[PDB]
């Protein structure tokens, strides 16, 4: 399936959840990309204008694609695989309550998983992996990709 065929990848935050401090959204998204560039040759850069490879969006309900959100709970976010246009883009459900911590739904953890999809990774059946199909909070100050997540990404890049 698709992968990015270039090493410098850009992203852009289309808009910001009111759930968080802005700088906290910026840092959570940045840390999430870093998790992946730590184990691949990819470099990620935030641009503020123009067309990014990966558009980061907060939206609720029906939001102009075929992956309508469902209110609070259920689906937290979704992302498109590598490709032009909406390819790569990662959408976060505004009906969730985004946080830097264990309360609500953690944006950083969610963003890690969604960026995995943006890079072309699918799901793992291993509950330790961030790409397990269903969300499970783990302490983010000590967060590490599982060996399973590492083999998956390294089967696509590097
Ligand atoms: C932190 O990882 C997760 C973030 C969101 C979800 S999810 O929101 O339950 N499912 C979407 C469609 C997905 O697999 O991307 C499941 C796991
Ligand atoms: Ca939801
Ligand atoms: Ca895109
Ligand atoms: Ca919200
Ligand atoms: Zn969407
Ligand atoms: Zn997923």
């Amino acid at each position: 399936g698709p992968v990015w065929r270039k090493h410098y990848i850009t992203y852009r935050i289309n808009n910001y959840t009111p759930d968080m401090n802005r700088e906290d959204v910026d840092y959570a998204i940045r840390k999430a990309f870093q998790v992946w560039s730590n184990v691949t040759p990819l470099k990620f850069s935030k641009i503020n204008t123009g067309m990014a490879d990966i558009l980061v969006v907060f939206a609720r309900g029906a939001h102009g694609d075929d992956h309508a959100f469902d209110g609070k709970g259920g689906i937290l976010a979704h992302a498109f695989g590598p490709g032009s246009g909406i390819g790569g883009d990662a959408h976060f459900d505004e009906d969730e309550f985004w946080t830097t911590h264990s309360g609500g739904t953690n944006l950083f953890l969610t963003a890690v998983h969604e960026i995995g999809h943006s890079l072309g990774l699918g799901h793992s059946s291993d509950p330790k992996a961030v790409m397990f199909p269903t969300y499970k909070y783990v302490d983010i100050n000590t967060f590490r990709l599982s060996a399973d997540d590492i083999r998956g990404i390294q089967s696509l890049y590097g």
